[PDB]
């Protein structure tokens, strides 16, 4: 699962920098920390209850 969750990552990241490199606007790693951030909000919410 750990495992998993870092080769997501380590592809996203990894195409949203080449997106940065290639048009040089805005930020798809804003969207990429987002997901992050959306995915240890589910996380966190998931760990209170039994």
């Amino acid at each position: 699962v750990v495992l998993s969750a870092q080769i997501a990552w380590s592809e996203n990241v990894e195409t949203a920098l080449s997106s940065m490199g290639g048009g040089g606007d805005a930020a798809p790693l804003h969207s990429v920390l987002s997901n992050v951030e959306v995915t240890l909000n589910v996380l966190a919410d998931s760990v209170l209850m039994e």
